[PDB]
């Protein structure tokens, strides 16, 4: 092949790590062909280097995979790049093929059809298109000013490649995947002595380059340096892999306590933007953790991702999916279970996330029920962990950013196997034009279920916990929101006998106008009377709920076709209910619902609601509800 002796990759080199004697010894005396023998002798015998992205006792391909592998054979790369490989090849202006190409995505396909197949050809190419992209791509530099006066040419071209083959994106992402090509190709005869150390030098300067070009916020930083620690833990034979480490821990660590609240939520206010973040803050860890580095992290941050999955565990429903608050789409049950798996290896001592990861074979759940996190401002109810479980979570948070939606007071519920009051969801996640105002429909306050003046978005996004009180046969949450100039919207929450709601809004201030008190229905077939203001589903047995609004002389009820969606660019029509109340002077407006769960449609109780006190307060509340005639108080003292 075209790889050469670069003895330059023993300096770069701990020669005292263990297992590197002969390899010192034959380079101390100038034998360096016999040391790069040496030195890949060694990584074939080792040892202690594993990491969490392949199994080598496991190893298995996609059908795509193995198209993309036969692709490579051919020099078509996940268009043909030719023979001698053109790696600047433009057919047409795309700068974002010329980044993506840079990503190498069918390098370990070939490894993988490679160690399938059993045939060198995968290995044979590899190896060529590897030293090939080293010689074709070279990381240099030029002066400005003299850059404007070269004109266009092979040097020219060498510089303004730079931008497209080493931008930070694309270089760690190749620092963390050809940790799986070089476990996939070392067996291979393929893989000489010479090619090993310039896979080592070239690999060395991705590590040094990444670190010198860090960006400065986002997701980026956060996958810039996980893949440090990669670096320096799979190749800490590297004199600088404790230092690359050391890097990639400080600024997740840092990073972690900017972004997750104290009680373990992250401050986007996103179930599946906070599930990203544990599973990038958790494979820095498992990397670093398999191969014997756990202790270099600060306990703090172990703490806190510990705290961020048991938050997702308290708002994730029983079958494992998560409520479709903010931009969340659904994360189902089998990706969840292989994510506890993953977790359960990195925190072996929490025996929750023991029992979500074996469903329930092994650990224990939590010596609680319903929860609360008083920062974040998520509020669980639920009666049981299990698939049998009734459960709300309530949204009631501070300001959140760009995918937090303006939906403060609004909740999803879930009974015995299936969501009965899901999130309108996210839907459109970005675009222009026509999608945009599909975004827009979905982020609209009035297509939660919470509490609108004239169907108008929230003004404040900023709800107070005024009581959170989660044990007994009587839980409470009451959360208090300025949604508009003169107009607060107080909500209270009972979770009453660990069977059924009831959500109480009152509205005081000055503010006049429309008072829209909004529920979003399940989708399928729903019996309703506007005479009792009821809503009675009509699925199969099993999972049902009634809904019933009291409210004051005139309120009127409004259905809107709505949608609901739980992935993205796809959405089902269901009911957007609201219960309307002309609010024309400065008395309080004041709604009671009732909602109850039952297995079957016809076991529904006949209710009754009415406050007690009949004027607003401040500083309470007291209402009387019945259940087939039976009395209930429910009242606090603020
Ligand atoms: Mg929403």
């Amino acid at each position: 092949g075209s790889q050469e002796l670069k003895s330059e990759v023993f300096s770069l080199l701990n020669l005292d790590y263990p297992g590197l004697e002969k390899v010192k010894a034959l380079h101390q005396e100038g034998k360096d062909e016999d040391a790069a023998k040496a030195l890949l002798d060694y990584y074939r015998a080792r040892t202690n280097v594993k990491t969490p992205d392949i199994n080598l006792k496991k190893i298995t391909i996609g059908k795509e995979e193995q198209q993309w592998a036969d692709d490579g054979l051919k020099h078509t790369f996940f268009y043909n790049y030719g023979e001698d490989i053109n790696w600047q090849y433009w057919p047409v202006k795309d700068n974002e093929l010329r980044w993506q190409l840079h990503r190498h995505k069918w390098f370990t396909p070939m490894g993988k059809a490679y160690r399938v197949s059993g045939d060198e050809k995968y290995a044979k190419e590899w190896a060529y298109q590897y030293i090939d992209w080293i010689k074709k791509n070279p990381l240099v530099k030029m002066d400005k000013k003299e850059y404007e006066l070269v004109s266009d040419g092979k040097i020219k071209g060498e510089v303004e490649n730079v931008r497209f083959a080493w931008r930070p994106l694309e270089v760690s992402n190749r620092l963390q995947d050809q940790t799986t090509q070089f476990q996939l190709f070392l067996p291979s005869p393929s893989f000489t002595p010479d090619f090993l150390t310039e896979f080592l030098v070239n690999y060395h300067k991705h590590a040094v380059h990444i670190l010198a070009n860090y960006s400065d916020q986002g997701n980026h930083l956060l996958f810039e340096a996980q893949r440090m620690i990669y670096a320096g833990a799979f190749f800490p034979e590297f004199k600088e892999a404790p230092a690359w480490r050391k890097s990639g821990i400080d600024i997740l660590n840092r990073e972690v306590n900017v972004q997750v609240y104290n009680d373990g939520g992250q401050f986007e206010l996103d179930p599946h933007y906070h599930l990203a973040a544990i599973n990038i803050f958790c494979k820095a860890l498992g990397i670093a953790d398999v191969n014997g580095f756990r202790n270099e992290f600060p306990q703090e941050y172990l703490d806190t991702i510990e705290k961020m999955i048991m938050f997702y565990a308290n708002i994730s429903f029983p079958d494992y999916t998560n409520p479709c608050f903010s931009d969340a789409k659904i994360t189902e049950k089998k990706e969840m279970l292989k994510n506890y798996r993953a977790w359960s290896k990195l925190f072996p001592k929490n025996e929750t996330i023991k029992y979500l990861a074996t469903d329930g074979k092994e650990g224990a759940l939590p010596d609680y029920m319903s929860k609360g996190f008083l920062k974040s401002g998520f509020f669980v109810f639920r009666n049981s962990w299990g698939m049998d479980a009734t459960q709300m979570v309530v949204k009631a948070g501070p300001k959140g950013f760009w995918h937090c939606q303006p939906d403060n007071g609004t909740f999803e519920m879930w009974f015995n196997g299936k969501n009965l009051f899901p999130d309108s969801g996210s839907y459109v996640y970005a675009g222009e034009g026509e999608v945009m105002e599909q975004r827009n429909w979905h982020r609209q306050t009035s297509v939660h279920n919470t509490v609108t003046l004239d169907n108008k978005n929230l003004e404040t996004t900023e709800s107070v916990t005024k009581l959170w009180q989660p044990e007994g046969n009587i839980q409470t949450l009451v959360t208090e929101n300025p949604s508009y100039k003169n107009f607060k919207h107080r909500r209270s929450v009972f979770f009453v006998d660990n069977t059924y709601f009831v959500i109480v809004d009152e509205v005081s201030g000055s503010a006049k106008g429309s008072v829209n008190l909004h529920y979003q229905m399940p989708k399928g077939e729903i019996a309703n009377s506007r005479e009792d203001m009821t809503f009675l589903t009509q699925f199969e047995d099993g999972s049902n709920m009634k809904l019933q609004c009291f409210g004051p002389e005139g309120m009127s009820m409004k259905k809107e076709p709505g949608w609901c969606s739980t992935a993205y660019r796809k959405r089902y029509k269901r009911m957007n209910v609201s219960f309307n109340v002309k609010k024309d002077n400065e008395n309080a407006v004041r709604y009671i619902t009732v909602i109850y769960p039952v297995k079957k449609s016809a076991d529904a109780p006949k209710f009754d609601a009415k406050f007690k006190n009949k004027t607003f307060d401040e500083n309470g509340l007291e209402i009387e509800v019945k259940v087939n005639g039976k009395k209930q108080s429910l009242k606090y003292k603020l």
